[PDB]
């Protein structure tokens, strides 16, 4: 039990901020994940043993694709960990051990292909679930890995604490569709303009993590302006290959995911900023005001992408 985790000074300092790029060395990234389990949760949560074999089996599972990667995924248990370490007292035991492990499943066996694409194709996955249809699939593959021997995390909860723990977990991933973060958020904005937001209405809460979930999810947008600017790379190096397999259905794609509209990018990252991310961010620190740096950092890309089209930059 007395097997602490610990990172180099500058990562044990940097990990405690919004804006922590993980870095470029993969064989780190189950330490740090680990290390923030330990600080937010307790040595006891899970059993090494188990976490660790965990841990190696979501890697596994996590594709060689440009974006949607094991890096993303640790990105967004990152995320997750700084909201909770901020928001120390709101969340419950059984939240901190769900939230970070959802965030960690949150896009298992991700192609790097949109729920879109999947039912234009006509994938057998868009026939097994027709809405949230990658995020129905990454929460089965969340569970077909708990459910191998010596995988099980939460063996020690009681029936009930596990039943909650896993329904936590698939609220979570299922948040992290897109399609439903819009709804999501008009719903908690009306919810906190009228103050009838209550964290004790468990649908209150549910609505709470599915937003934390999109903020987890898109905080490549929260880092400093090369990260965003490089990230940003890897997310549109998808769209473009979804955009030709697209045109191989002979259908012509929207311009995000045409690679010859690629110097329309800096104008649909306006777009993206202001529709998405912005309104997302403002909401969050609205309803849990210590994650105000993510809206500032936030902001400050905007501006960014602001100066990239007035060509500045
Ligand atoms: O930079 C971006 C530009 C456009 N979209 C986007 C995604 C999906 C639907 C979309 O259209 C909308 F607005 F109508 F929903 C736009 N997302 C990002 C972005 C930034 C950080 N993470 N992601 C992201 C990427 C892929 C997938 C993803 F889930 C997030
Ligand atoms: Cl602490
Ligand atoms: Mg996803
Ligand atoms: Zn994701």
């Amino acid at each position: 039990g007395l097997m602490q985790f610990t990172l180099p000074v500058r990562l044990c300092k940097e990990i405690e901020l919004f804006h922590f790029d993980i870095g470029p060395f993969e064989n780190m990234w189950p330490g740090i994940f680990v290390y923030m389990v330990h600080r937010s949760c307790g040595t006891s949560c899970f059993e090494l043993e188990k976490l660790c074999r965990f841990i190696m089996s979501v890697k596994k599972n996590y594709r060689r694709v440009p974006y949607h990667n094991w890096k993303h995924a640790v990105t967004v248990a990152h995320c997750m960990y700084a909201i909770l370490q901020n928001n120390h007292t709101l969340f419950t035991d059984l939240e901190r051990k769900g939230l970070l492990i959802a965030c960690l499943c949150h896009d298992l066996d991700h192609r790097g292909f949109s729920n879109s694409y999947l039912q234009k194709f006509d994938h057998p996955l868009a026939a097994l679930y027709s809405t949230s249809t990658m995020e129905q699939h990454h929460f089965s593959q969340t569970v077909s890995i708990l459910q191998l021997e010596g995988h099980n995390i939460f063996s020690t909860l009681s029936s009930s604490e596990y039943e909650q723990v896993l329904e936590i977990i698939r609220k979570a991933i299922i948040a992290t569709d897109l399609a439903l973060y819009f709804g999501n958020r008009k719903q908690l904005e009306e919810m906190y303009q009228t103050g009838s937001l209550n964290l004790n209405n468990q649908s209150h809460r549910d609505r709470v993590i599915g937003l934390m979930m999109t903020a987890c999810d898109l905080c490549s947008v929260t880092k400093l302006w090369p990260v965003t600017k490089l990230t940003a790379n890897d997310i549109y190096a998808e769209f473009w290959a979804e955009g030709d397999e697209m045109k191989k259905l002979g259908i012509q794609p929207i311009p995000m995911m045409d690679r010859d509209k690629k110097d329309e990018v800096p104008q649909g990252q306006l777009g993206f900023y202001n529709a998405v991310a912005i309104p997302c961010y403002t909401t969050l620190t609205q309803i849990l005001p210590p994650t105000e740096p993510l809206l500032k950092a936030c902001r400050d890309n905007l501006s960014q992408w602001e100066k990239v089209i007035r060509g500045e930059e």
